Protein backbone atom coordinates (compact mmCIF):
# COMPACT_ATOMS: atom_id res chain seq x y z
CA UNK A 1 0.00 0.00 0.00
CA UNK A 2 2.81 2.72 0.61
CA UNK A 3 5.50 2.74 -2.28
CA UNK A 4 8.18 0.31 -1.74
CA UNK A 5 11.51 2.06 0.05
CA UNK A 6 13.34 0.19 -3.00
CA UNK A 7 12.20 -1.15 -6.46
CA UNK A 8 15.45 -1.58 -8.80
CA UNK A 9 16.47 -4.62 -10.89
CA UNK A 10 13.88 -7.10 -9.54
CA UNK A 11 14.57 -6.46 -6.02
CA UNK A 12 11.38 -4.91 -4.21
CA UNK A 13 12.13 -3.88 -0.40
CA UNK A 14 8.63 -2.51 1.07
CA UNK A 15 7.38 0.53 2.91
CA UNK A 16 5.52 -0.69 5.97
CA UNK A 17 3.79 1.01 8.21
CA UNK A 18 4.06 -0.99 11.69
CA UNK A 19 1.82 1.23 13.83
CA UNK A 20 -0.89 -0.78 11.49
CA UNK A 21 0.23 -3.70 12.59
CA UNK A 22 -0.52 -2.74 15.95
CA UNK A 23 -3.41 -0.51 16.08
CA UNK A 24 -5.24 -1.79 13.00
CA UNK A 25 -8.77 -3.57 13.28
CA UNK A 26 -8.38 -7.37 12.46
CA UNK A 27 -8.67 -6.87 8.40
CA UNK A 28 -5.85 -4.01 8.17
CA UNK A 29 -3.60 -5.91 11.11
CA UNK A 30 -3.94 -9.25 8.88
CA UNK A 31 -2.95 -7.03 5.83
CA UNK A 32 0.00 -5.52 7.14
CA UNK A 33 0.84 -8.73 8.58
CA UNK A 34 1.17 -10.59 5.24
CA UNK A 35 2.70 -7.80 3.65
CA UNK A 36 5.54 -7.77 5.86
CA UNK A 37 5.84 -11.98 5.83
CA UNK A 38 5.83 -11.63 1.85
CA UNK A 39 8.73 -8.57 2.09
CA UNK A 40 10.56 -11.50 3.92
CA UNK A 41 10.05 -13.94 1.68
CA UNK A 42 10.95 -12.24 -1.62
CA UNK A 43 13.57 -9.54 -0.76
CA UNK A 44 14.33 -10.49 2.64
CA UNK A 45 14.42 -7.05 3.57
CA UNK A 46 11.85 -4.66 4.96
CA UNK A 47 11.38 -0.95 5.77
CA UNK A 48 9.17 -0.07 8.56
CA UNK A 49 7.78 3.62 9.44
CA UNK A 50 5.61 4.60 12.64
CA UNK A 51 6.98 2.03 15.02
CA UNK A 52 6.94 2.02 18.79
CA UNK A 53 10.59 3.33 19.26
CA UNK A 54 10.46 7.20 19.15
CA UNK A 55 12.49 9.50 16.48
CA UNK A 56 14.28 11.78 19.42
CA UNK A 57 15.19 8.74 21.46
CA UNK A 58 16.99 7.38 18.54
CA UNK A 59 18.48 10.48 17.62
CA UNK A 60 19.61 10.61 21.34
CA UNK A 61 20.87 7.08 21.35
CA UNK A 62 22.93 8.04 18.08
CA UNK A 63 24.36 10.86 19.78
CA UNK A 64 24.90 8.86 22.81
CA UNK A 65 26.67 6.28 20.27
CA UNK A 66 28.78 8.97 18.93
CA UNK A 67 30.21 10.11 22.27
CA UNK A 68 31.24 6.96 22.53
CA UNK A 69 33.32 6.93 19.24
CA UNK A 70 34.70 10.26 20.25
CA UNK A 71 35.98 8.71 23.77
CA UNK A 72 40.16 8.06 23.43
CA UNK A 73 41.55 4.89 21.62
CA UNK A 74 42.89 3.43 24.77
CA UNK A 75 39.61 3.65 26.64
CA UNK A 76 37.68 2.36 23.74
CA UNK A 77 40.32 -0.98 23.67
CA UNK A 78 39.93 -1.25 27.84
CA UNK A 79 35.96 -2.86 26.66
CA UNK A 80 37.70 -4.54 23.89
CA UNK A 81 35.73 -7.34 22.13
CA UNK A 82 36.62 -10.81 23.82
CA UNK A 83 35.98 -13.64 22.45
CA UNK A 84 33.13 -15.04 20.04
CA UNK A 85 30.86 -16.77 22.97
CA UNK A 86 30.65 -13.19 24.87
CA UNK A 87 30.60 -11.63 21.35
CA UNK A 88 30.42 -8.15 23.28
CA UNK A 89 32.48 -5.11 23.63
CA UNK A 90 34.67 -2.65 21.48
CA UNK A 91 37.01 -3.50 17.75
CA UNK A 92 38.32 -1.99 14.68
CA UNK A 93 39.36 -4.60 12.25
CA UNK A 94 43.54 -4.19 11.95
CA UNK A 95 45.54 -5.07 9.22
CA UNK A 96 46.49 -8.75 9.16
CA UNK A 97 50.47 -8.67 9.27
CA UNK A 98 52.82 -11.39 7.48
CA UNK A 99 55.11 -13.46 9.62
CA UNK A 100 56.94 -16.65 9.28
CA UNK A 101 53.96 -18.90 9.93
CA UNK A 102 52.17 -17.31 6.50
CA UNK A 103 52.19 -19.34 3.16
CA UNK A 104 53.93 -17.38 0.98
CA UNK A 105 51.42 -17.82 -1.84
CA UNK A 106 48.78 -15.89 0.61
CA UNK A 107 51.52 -12.88 1.18
CA UNK A 108 50.64 -10.83 -1.83
CA UNK A 109 47.25 -10.53 -0.90
CA UNK A 110 47.65 -10.20 2.72
CA UNK A 111 49.82 -6.98 1.91
CA UNK A 112 47.10 -5.91 -0.77
CA UNK A 113 44.51 -6.85 1.66
CA UNK A 114 42.33 -3.52 2.95
CA UNK A 115 39.99 -3.73 6.09
CA UNK A 116 36.66 -2.50 6.77
CA UNK A 117 36.60 1.35 7.50
CA UNK A 118 34.56 0.96 10.38
CA UNK A 119 34.71 0.41 14.38
CA UNK A 120 31.74 -1.19 16.31
CA UNK A 121 31.25 -1.64 20.01
CA UNK A 122 28.54 -4.14 20.88
CA UNK A 123 25.59 -4.77 23.80
CA UNK A 124 24.21 -7.83 24.70
CA UNK A 125 21.49 -8.86 27.89
CA UNK A 126 23.11 -7.32 31.02
CA UNK A 127 21.91 -10.40 32.72
CA UNK A 128 23.55 -13.24 30.84
CA UNK A 129 25.05 -15.94 32.93
CA UNK A 130 29.17 -15.22 32.92
CA UNK A 131 28.90 -12.61 29.96
CA UNK A 132 28.64 -9.24 31.66
CA UNK A 133 28.91 -6.31 29.19
CA UNK A 134 32.42 -4.32 29.32
CA UNK A 135 30.76 -0.67 29.95
CA UNK A 136 33.45 2.59 29.52
CA UNK A 137 33.64 4.52 32.74
CA UNK A 138 30.37 7.22 33.52
CA UNK A 139 32.37 10.19 33.40
CA UNK A 140 31.66 13.45 31.08
CA UNK A 141 29.81 12.74 27.79
CA UNK A 142 29.13 9.36 28.69
CA UNK A 143 27.36 9.83 31.71
CA UNK A 144 24.18 8.36 31.04
CA UNK A 145 25.54 5.57 28.47
CA UNK A 146 25.06 2.45 30.23
CA UNK A 147 20.72 3.35 31.13
CA UNK A 148 20.60 4.84 27.27
CA UNK A 149 21.35 1.92 25.73
CA UNK A 150 19.84 -0.62 28.31
CA UNK A 151 16.93 1.35 27.29
CA UNK A 152 17.23 0.99 23.66
CA UNK A 153 18.42 -2.71 23.66
CA UNK A 154 14.84 -3.73 25.79
CA UNK A 155 12.58 -1.45 23.45
CA UNK A 156 14.47 -3.42 20.13
CA UNK A 157 13.53 -6.30 22.06
CA UNK A 158 10.45 -5.49 22.12
CA UNK A 159 9.98 -4.95 19.07
CA UNK A 160 11.79 -8.16 17.98
CA UNK A 161 8.53 -9.85 19.92
CA UNK A 162 6.18 -7.85 17.66
CA UNK A 163 7.85 -8.18 14.19
CA UNK A 164 7.73 -12.26 15.08
CA UNK A 165 4.15 -11.59 15.96
CA UNK A 166 3.26 -10.51 12.62
CA UNK A 167 5.37 -12.83 10.58
CA UNK A 168 3.40 -15.47 12.57
CA UNK A 169 -0.36 -13.80 11.73
CA UNK A 170 0.85 -13.11 8.05
CA UNK A 171 1.84 -17.01 8.28
CA UNK A 172 -1.78 -17.84 9.73
CA UNK A 173 -0.36 -19.65 12.26
CA UNK A 174 -0.85 -19.18 16.39
CA UNK A 175 0.18 -15.62 17.25
CA UNK A 176 2.70 -16.13 19.72
CA UNK A 177 4.16 -18.84 17.80
CA UNK A 178 7.60 -17.25 18.35
CA UNK A 179 7.32 -15.88 21.82
CA UNK A 180 8.85 -18.91 23.63
CA UNK A 181 11.59 -19.12 21.06
CA UNK A 182 12.49 -15.51 21.87
CA UNK A 183 11.43 -14.35 25.19
CA UNK A 184 14.82 -13.91 26.72
CA UNK A 185 16.43 -11.38 24.25
CA UNK A 186 19.86 -13.07 24.00
CA UNK A 187 20.15 -10.16 20.84
CA UNK A 188 23.37 -8.09 19.70
CA UNK A 189 23.32 -4.32 20.00
CA UNK A 190 26.15 -3.57 17.85
CA UNK A 191 26.87 0.35 17.85
CA UNK A 192 28.57 0.94 14.28
CA UNK A 193 31.02 4.29 13.37
CA UNK A 194 32.04 4.24 10.20
CA UNK A 195 34.51 7.20 10.29
CA UNK A 196 35.24 10.13 7.86
CA UNK A 197 37.37 8.85 4.73
CA UNK A 198 38.63 10.97 1.77
CA UNK A 199 36.96 9.19 -1.33
CA UNK A 200 40.56 8.56 -2.74
CA UNK A 201 40.94 6.19 -0.40
CA UNK A 202 38.77 3.75 -2.15
CA UNK A 203 41.05 4.04 -5.50
CA UNK A 204 44.20 3.75 -3.43
CA UNK A 205 42.61 0.98 -1.80
CA UNK A 206 40.66 -0.46 -4.64
CA UNK A 207 38.03 -3.17 -3.01
CA UNK A 208 37.78 -1.18 -0.23
CA UNK A 209 34.50 -1.13 1.75
CA UNK A 210 32.99 0.69 4.58
CA UNK A 211 31.10 -3.08 5.32
CA UNK A 212 32.26 -6.32 3.31
CA UNK A 213 29.37 -8.17 1.96
CA UNK A 214 27.87 -10.83 4.50
CA UNK A 215 24.55 -12.20 5.43
CA UNK A 216 23.05 -11.88 8.87
CA UNK A 217 23.47 -15.22 11.26
CA UNK A 218 20.48 -14.88 13.63
CA UNK A 219 16.26 -14.07 13.23
CA UNK A 220 15.94 -10.83 12.44
CA UNK A 221 18.18 -7.77 12.71
CA UNK A 222 16.62 -4.07 13.07
CA UNK A 223 19.06 -1.79 11.29
CA UNK A 224 19.00 1.95 12.19
CA UNK A 225 21.07 3.93 9.70
CA UNK A 226 21.24 7.73 9.18
CA UNK A 227 20.76 9.56 6.60
CA UNK A 228 24.62 9.18 4.73
CA UNK A 229 23.71 6.12 2.62
CA UNK A 230 26.01 3.20 1.30
CA UNK A 231 24.24 0.37 2.36
CA UNK A 232 23.64 -2.06 -0.69
CA UNK A 233 21.37 -4.86 -0.89
CA UNK A 234 22.06 -7.87 -3.80
CA UNK A 235 19.36 -8.04 -6.20
CA UNK A 236 17.69 -11.39 -7.59
CA UNK A 237 20.00 -10.57 -10.28
CA UNK A 238 23.00 -10.60 -8.40
CA UNK A 239 23.31 -6.41 -8.58
CA UNK A 240 24.13 -4.60 -5.33
CA UNK A 241 21.27 -1.68 -5.32
CA UNK A 242 21.12 1.27 -3.06
CA UNK A 243 18.80 0.62 0.22
CA UNK A 244 18.53 4.30 0.03
CA UNK A 245 18.05 5.60 4.02
CA UNK A 246 14.56 6.99 4.85
CA UNK A 247 13.73 9.10 7.71
CA UNK A 248 12.55 7.40 10.64
CA UNK A 249 12.59 4.05 9.29
CA UNK A 250 14.25 0.99 10.37
CA UNK A 251 15.84 -1.32 7.81
CA UNK A 252 14.85 -4.75 8.72
CA UNK A 253 16.09 -8.16 7.35
CA UNK A 254 15.98 -11.88 7.91
CA UNK A 255 18.82 -13.99 9.08
CA UNK A 256 20.29 -17.10 8.22
CA UNK A 257 19.00 -18.90 11.46
CA UNK A 258 15.48 -17.89 10.49
CA UNK A 259 16.15 -18.45 6.62
CA UNK A 260 17.09 -22.02 7.94
CA UNK A 261 14.03 -22.27 10.44
CA UNK A 262 11.25 -21.45 7.91
CA UNK A 263 12.90 -23.97 5.33
CA UNK A 264 13.97 -21.52 2.72
CA UNK A 265 10.44 -19.90 2.51
CA UNK A 266 12.04 -17.10 4.03
CA UNK A 267 14.98 -15.12 2.58
CA UNK A 268 18.30 -14.14 4.30
CA UNK A 269 19.79 -11.50 1.78
CA UNK A 270 23.34 -10.30 1.17
CA UNK A 271 24.14 -6.72 1.73
CA UNK A 272 27.66 -4.46 2.38
CA UNK A 273 27.97 -0.88 3.40
CA UNK A 274 30.23 0.70 0.39
CA UNK A 275 30.68 4.39 -0.67
CA UNK A 276 27.88 6.64 -0.59
CA UNK A 277 26.34 7.11 -4.29
CA UNK A 278 26.81 10.84 -3.78
CA UNK A 279 30.42 12.21 -5.65
CA UNK A 280 32.31 14.11 -2.99
CA UNK A 281 35.88 14.80 -1.88
CA UNK A 282 35.21 13.83 1.75
CA UNK A 283 32.69 11.28 3.10
CA UNK A 284 30.99 12.28 6.58
CA UNK A 285 31.33 9.96 9.46
CA UNK A 286 28.49 7.19 8.90
CA UNK A 287 26.52 5.98 11.94
CA UNK A 288 24.08 2.72 12.34
CA UNK A 289 23.15 0.61 14.46
CA UNK A 290 22.47 -3.17 14.27
CA UNK A 291 20.48 -4.90 16.65
CA UNK A 292 21.09 -8.32 16.00
CA UNK A 293 17.59 -10.83 16.97
CA UNK A 294 18.54 -14.42 17.75
CA UNK A 295 16.20 -16.94 19.21
CA UNK A 296 16.73 -17.81 22.43
CA UNK A 297 20.33 -20.03 23.02
CA UNK A 298 18.63 -23.16 24.90
CA UNK A 299 16.35 -23.00 21.83
CA UNK A 300 15.81 -26.08 19.30
CA UNK A 301 15.66 -24.72 15.89
CA UNK A 302 13.47 -26.72 12.84
CA UNK A 303 10.94 -26.26 10.23
CA UNK A 304 8.34 -24.12 11.20
CA UNK A 305 4.34 -25.44 11.02
CA UNK A 306 3.41 -24.42 7.01
CA UNK A 307 6.53 -24.02 5.57
CA UNK A 308 6.28 -27.31 3.96
CA UNK A 309 3.68 -30.13 2.85
CA UNK A 310 5.79 -33.52 2.92
CA UNK A 311 8.38 -34.29 5.11
CA UNK A 312 10.85 -35.05 2.03
CA UNK A 313 10.68 -30.90 1.81
CA UNK A 314 12.61 -30.42 4.98
CA UNK A 315 15.75 -28.95 3.94
CA UNK A 316 17.66 -28.75 6.84
CA UNK A 317 18.54 -31.21 10.04
CA UNK A 318 17.47 -29.57 13.36
CA UNK A 319 20.23 -27.44 15.37
CA UNK A 320 20.23 -25.55 18.52
CA UNK A 321 20.86 -21.71 17.97
CA UNK A 322 23.19 -20.51 20.94
CA UNK A 323 25.80 -23.22 19.33
CA UNK A 324 25.13 -22.38 15.37
CA UNK A 325 25.36 -19.04 16.19
CA UNK A 326 29.11 -19.37 18.60
CA UNK A 327 30.03 -21.34 15.31
CA UNK A 328 29.23 -18.10 12.80
CA UNK A 329 31.04 -15.95 15.11
CA UNK A 330 33.99 -17.92 16.04
CA UNK A 331 34.56 -19.42 12.38
CA UNK A 332 37.04 -16.19 11.01
CA UNK A 333 37.96 -15.78 14.81
O1 LIG B 1 25.93 -0.31 8.81
C1 LIG B 1 25.05 -0.83 8.07
O2 LIG B 1 24.22 -0.14 7.46
C2 LIG B 1 24.97 -2.34 7.88
C3 LIG B 1 25.83 -3.09 8.90
C4 LIG B 1 25.56 -4.59 8.88
O3 LIG B 1 25.00 -5.13 7.92
C5 LIG B 1 26.00 -5.41 10.01
O4 LIG B 1 26.62 -4.89 10.97
O5 LIG B 1 25.75 -6.63 10.01
O1 LIG C 1 26.10 -11.12 16.29
C1 LIG C 1 26.18 -10.91 15.10
N1 LIG C 1 27.39 -10.29 14.54
C2 LIG C 1 27.49 -10.05 13.16
C3 LIG C 1 26.40 -10.41 12.26
C4 LIG C 1 26.55 -10.14 10.78
O2 LIG C 1 27.08 -8.85 10.61
C5 LIG C 1 25.19 -11.04 12.81
O3 LIG C 1 24.28 -11.35 12.09
N2 LIG C 1 25.08 -11.29 14.21
NI1 LIG D 1 24.45 -7.10 8.30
Amino acid sequence: MEKAAVNEDGLVIPLIDFSKFLEGDETLKLETAKAILHGFQTAGFIYLKNIPIQPDFREHVFNTSAKFFKLPKEKKLEVGWTTPEANRGYSAPGREKVTQLTDPAEIEKIRSAAPDIKESYEIGREDEPGHPNPWPAEQDDLVGFKSTMNNFFDQCKALHIEVMRAIAVGMGIDANYFDSFVDVGDNILRLLHYPAVKSEVFKINPGQVRAGEHTDYGSITLLFQDSRGGLQVKSPNGQFIDATPIENTVVVNAGDLLARWSNDTIKSTVHRVVEPPKQEDVHPPRYSIAYFCNPNHKSYIEAIPGTYAAESERKYEGINSGKYLVQRLAATY
